[PDB]
């Protein structure tokens, strides 16, 4: 009667380590695993406790639906004063004015956040143009083929990729000129998930007026080298900023849709003002459109995030994090590693591994063996997406834990070294190999001491240097 | 040089309590509000401490794109065990066959999830049919006026809603039928955020197969109670079941999608058999469709609730979660106030104000004056949207608390005693008065004193128990 | 050299009958078939003479694009007075003020007609909605099926049926008001294509305003009737009405949009009247829009029906339209024949063929084979469109030729008689493949030849507009 | 008892106002000089068998599947018509097919859109500007103009502005990007011919359909005159005038047979546009056939097949080499100077003007042409060049020593243009009092010259 209803109280006090010990273990497995491995992959990084702690607050219980004075629900003085917060953090950590600027922060993640805002501007079957997947787009850009749309943006909008030249490595600004006068975007989009190099936001910006378009600026890789004032602020020529609050910028999984407010234009004669609307049109398409109840817990974080990110250690960690690129950049140029556009101006480089008589298919499974973290990516110049000629390697992971230049010279002989492991197995599986064989070769018995003998160096290096979270 | 370095790596060890008192104060706060006050928002629950420590691990920092053994990044062997098991037992949760059904796990929340199926299966501008938002739908089943579509459901979708009859308050379904017959619908959704009764899905199905379309359930709102058996299962009939995590699941805020798998049907000459292929055409609009990175730490919280959720506690809280909107219901239709369609078959209820001479609007601002949480409503017959006549009452929330039927009794006479309150500023502000004058003549300081002695009588009634997941 | 260029000369100035005389014979034959067939299809006509001398005009080769005064070429003054003229007739037709309506006269044709408002008004995947197609409806009103979208109007727009109450005959204008507050139509249809009734274009508006939505007319089938003041117009309470320019109003294959000019509605506190658009915006989509060089020598052809449709000849023709219309209801009413709805306020009428136990697809090629032309039509309450019980019969066409209402009765007995040999061979034998095969069978030929030559024989008494 | 004579009444008697006004008109084009490329006078036969009784015949639907019955003669008409349509190009019938219902050449291209792209699938075509037509798609930076671009995404291609050509390469290069399913081979102001292999290779390449818009050169192709445009497109699309001499009407042909095989199984995938074509012309888009003009097509297909029309179409060409060599003689500059068809497009950016000043100034002259942006022209709304085109004067029996005195008399129109130029205003200083009685002069002269020759119809 009573008997059971007290277990029901223990069971919803009891301690995950009780609870559920199938899942507790699952952690503390990765946990380690994340501890003993060599985090390269640009997209990855550590939160910081003070966040963690944040998410498994109360907070997932509120449900908020609407914005601050526009809530459905009552009972929000508390949640008021946090999203309030929360957004005016956000502003700030980019030196944004309030009457020029405001912000959204309900996005579940940094996808849902950029579906949003063409949900909001380019409506159904508008016209919009990004950098191209294999170029080093990102899918909520565009991606679709002579077969099917893929990505949500392309399966409800229309979508026509602009790409990088594929000799220099950088952005071809002047073919996207062209095609978009024929194309006419309703929308551009200023953002790379595996490009090395500063955009030129002027030159689009420029782009997007003379056909009348938004440019919409993804910041998600470079939202914490902004905020720290590391490389050069989007905010000065897009009309719409999106970001995610985790990579760089170290939050938890949220995004974040920043947009212009105040006077859009002016007519010269009638001296009649025309003020930008893309406030109400953006959050409508947030709450009620897409998106329902708030999720509260991970507003909390972002917003501890974010004053972490204002702090003078956040700038200095956002600069060892360009500074250890280069680093890492120069010592595998030096290595006779062709890194593509011969530099990074940001926190990632793209390392064309041809250069070596190799493709990063197989250099990403056997660095994974070896505890070595990154991805495939194709480079500029591939004639196949099925095999990625590029690795992606990114800083601010390592960074965090306290990754120093010397540290990622170390870090790019082991890397170095991964590649050896890799030409070996290439060259013994023969060349007319599959990419199905080289993965059985490796996994083999002839290489297992070789892998374990560098997997056990790298792993021991790793442990040298702290975990942030716990 | 090394000074700040160190400082640095000080702040990412550094305690919340610490390193943010501002928002730390506000969790805290937040915490004690939610402890002294009567939660009876339907979609509101309490999620154990088991959840709470899994969404502060590690798991935030792993970017597993894709999903188990189809990864575009490596090093996921334990994400892999993550998501794996997390879908294991979400199909336990619910005693589905793994050859019958399948199931993904990404969706960061309940209405993402609705709109990855629309994507998968009904494709741009194709027919969707939805319960009404003001009979008691959910936005994302499609919304729209006049002049604009609302919904990102009907702003990418062609979609037209089915009614309640406003006499009794059931579903309409003989009116959908019809309807559905000139609509020709590529998908029908059987759901509800604010209905008081069990769903005919048998019937629903019937009508969805008439029309060559899909039957989507939306249990979002009882998906706990249908993981207890306390109410019956829609998987019987429907080919998808989309749900959130948490509300009555006492889940964190994610969302899942269960798919039929297996044979669609067969050609009764050539003994051809034509397989079923939502699980590649949904799982592809989560990724690479709509979603990018998984949340694992999410999932993890997810799969812990799930583990709960097939537990003898849970069947017990369940049960007990029902029980008490009975008495709840019982206990104020024995006050005289009027429940829409005479009860519940489920966790809430939809209290009709007109029967008392006043409208959910104005008692939801008194109420929460006095800590008694719940949201207003548009009755069957309302032809009003902005003057809502009901109140929607849940019981999950306070029953996860420890409350029983005789405290719910309790919480019916403070209730009503908020709508007596409510009943004397309105009478007062005039009858021609406008909301806005109400919460004015509330805040007021003539009716200071009477809000503050139900407010401490509340909470000091709501002090007596637990809550969930603290420090 | 010189030999052949003269031969050119001579083939373009050659007569038909010379240079195609397979195309020349084909004419002949159709010319007879029409001459000893009796036409009883509603959306059938016979086209006057003067009509059809203009089609041969010059006026087929002027490219004029656009409108008058704002030709993409030079050179249309005379083209302008055409294309004038005969919108300034359009409006006299049907006493118009020209300050409050406006007329575009260059559709090819009706369903073209109706497409370029639904372009120009309700823009891609916009709600509408009309009669179903087996209550009566017509194609361009929308229609689709589990499997697809079957019509224009369907793929591109959203589209959803009001329906006829089948017990009654008569639309069911309350269900229409229910349904349209859920679907949010931005425009509503008030046309019909198998219809015999008239329809409460004032309740229509009333819930076209409430929705907020076009009321569009399609008077394709009534354009005669409410020309000569026969049937209430559709004017005074639509806000755009298409229409064909042949079936009742005897003109050409053509088709016109008629649309609201002036005051559309005045703002209560600031003042300023709000003016219509609907000039511009259906103008724009007829051109450059949808069409492109407009058939000159249709229009000067709806030109000249439109000053006929304005003659008393034409008055009178068409009150004996409806004469007939009731003389023949009546006496298949009299035989035992159940017509939908018990009556007609207009030319044509759906005979209901479940009350002599058969149905349409069955009567209809009976009938064909005794050239009495009709057509099958689903009944209110047909569970298969497959199997249509009921005919749809009209007047115009004979009418035309001078027929009355003791002719009509003759009419109706030759009718009849088609049904019983339907009955007949539906006794014997079962699919209509089947059917069709018994028809030409070994036994009936000759009960069908004795009605053939009975009716042509009867119909060969009555005078062939054309020529 | 009247009404009986009304219906039969002659349009003089019954309809004196539009009597007169084709009178005028036909006095108009017997004394005006016709250089509009898309201009042409129909045959007698023809136009006849507009006026016939086949006015009346609902026949929706094809040939064994109509919704009315009583067709037979109907069906023994539209069968005739595209037998002949595929006699007249040479076409094995079981390797294409066609449908000859289309309205005109408009609703022949939206057809087979609506059939094959699908509601706001990707099509490509020539740039209007470049020389293109409206329904090959339309846009600007604000809106979708042509109904193609409404419904449908385009993403034109364009000529090189140097050479005057098509850049095919560029094509092949952005084709790539848009991924069409669709590409359009037709033009509205092009003089040469276009390399169907080398677009074909392209839309392959992409998995796209190549439809050819052969509406200017219809009769060219048929006569053999011009390079075949069947040999490489799937769908073939056309206007039953203009070049061919037909009334207003379009076609629409289509492959049939086998598409592809399977290496290995052996298996063959067999085309499938007959049936989606047909369907979307109705019940799709269309719905009664104008059987009156079906007529007047099968007529002008069987006239088409006589040498006496290849004669004439080889006149057409001939004419056009006379008077573009003629003009070129005189300094006026040709883009892609030579054509390989019946039009030419002047440039008179080298006389120092413009096409829509010549334009109004040749049309007070009784000499019909139209003005069009040239390649390189920075701006649509005052455009560089003159469309002119043959095969309208080449009917009346125009030849090349009278094109040359037709070149001679646009010429002096070129010079009272820039005697005036040296909009809105110039349109004043021509209708003025000044220039009154030089144009009148000049007009004088041009339909003096024209009365000369014989006008097809009556
Ligand atoms: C709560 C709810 C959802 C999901 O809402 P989120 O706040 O987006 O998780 C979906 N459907 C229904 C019927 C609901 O009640
Ligand atoms: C990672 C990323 C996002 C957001 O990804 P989520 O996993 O959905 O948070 C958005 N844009 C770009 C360019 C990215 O690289
Ligand atoms: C006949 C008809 C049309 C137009 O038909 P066409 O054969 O295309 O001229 C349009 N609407 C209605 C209601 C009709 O009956
Ligand atoms: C003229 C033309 C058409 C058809 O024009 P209509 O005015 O609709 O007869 C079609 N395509 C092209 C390329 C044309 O030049
Ligand atoms: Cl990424
Ligand atoms: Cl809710
Ligand atoms: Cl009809
Ligand atoms: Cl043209």
């Amino acid at each position: 009667d009573a008997d059971l209803w007290s277990s029901h109280d223990k069971m919803l006090a009891q301690p995950l380590k009780d609870s559920d010990v199938e899942v507790y273990n699952i952690i503390k497995k990765e946990s380690n695993r994340q501890r003993v491995g060599l985090e390269l992959i640009a997209s990855e990084n550590f939160a910081s406790r003070a966040v963690l702690e944040a998410l498994g607050s109360c907070l997932n219980n509120k449900y908020s639906e609407g914005y601050p004075g526009q809530r459905y629900y009552g009972g929000t003085e508390f949640i008021d004063e946090l999203e309030t917060l929360c957004q005016k953090r956000a502003l700030q950590a980019y030196k944004l004015d309030p009457q020029c600027w405001g912000v959204n922060v309900q996005p579940y993640s940094g996808s849902p956040a950029n579906f949003a805002v063409y949900t909001a501007l380019v409506e159904p079957n508008g016209a919009i143009m990004g950098l191209d997947l294999p170029d080093g787009g990102h899918l909520t850009h565009g991606f679709m083929t002579d077969k099917k749309k893929i990505s949500a943006t392309s399966i409800f909008f229309n979508s026509m990729p602009y790409k990088v030249n594929p000799d220099t490595g950088y952005i071809n600004y002047d073919q996207l000129e062209e095609n978009a006068r024929l194309f006419h975007p309703k929308l551009i989009i200023a953002g790379t998930s595996c490009y090395s190099r500063n955009l030129e936001y002027a030159r689009l910006r420029k782009i997007a007026d003379e056909n009348g378009a938004y440019l919409m600026a993804d910041m998600a890789h470079i939202s914490g080298l902004v905020a720290a004032g590391v490389v050069p602020s989007p905010f000065e020529h897009c009309h719409v900023v999106t970001t995610t609050t985790h990579k760089t910028l170290r939050g938890c999984r949220a995004g974040m849709i920043f947009y212009r407010k105040g006077v859009k234009s002016v007519d010269p004669k009638t001296g009649k003002e025309i003020l930008y609307n893309l406030e109400s049109l953006i959050n409508s398409a947030v709450f009620p459109g897409l998106q329902g109840g708030p999720h509260n817990h991970a507003i909390a974080g972002v917003a501890v995030a974010l004053k972490q990110a204002m702090t003078l250690e956040f700038k200095v960690y956002q600069h060892q994090v360009v500074a250890n690129c280069r680093a890492l950049s120069e010592a595998l140029t030096e290595l006779g590693y062709k890194i593509v556009t011969g530099g990074s101006d940001n926190h990632l480089i793209l390392v064309d591994l041809r250069s070596k008589g190799t493709d990063g298919g197989r250099a990403e499974k056997v660095l994974e063996a070896c505890s070595i973290a990154c991805n495939k990516n194709t480079c500029p110049g591939d004639r196949s997406a099925l095999r990625p000629s590029g690795l992606r390697l990114g800083t601010p992971a390592l960074t965090s834990r306290g990754l120093l230049e010397k540290d990622f010279q170390k870090v790019a002989h082991f890397i170095h070294r991964g590649i050896e492991l890799t030409l070996q197995i290439q060259s013994d599986t023969g060349v007319r190999a599959t990419l199905k064989e080289f993965k059985e070769r490796l996994a083999g018995d002839k290489y297992q001491a070789a892998v374990q003998a560098l997997r056990e160096e790298v792993e021991s290096f790793a442990s040298l240097f702290p975990l942030p979270g716990l």
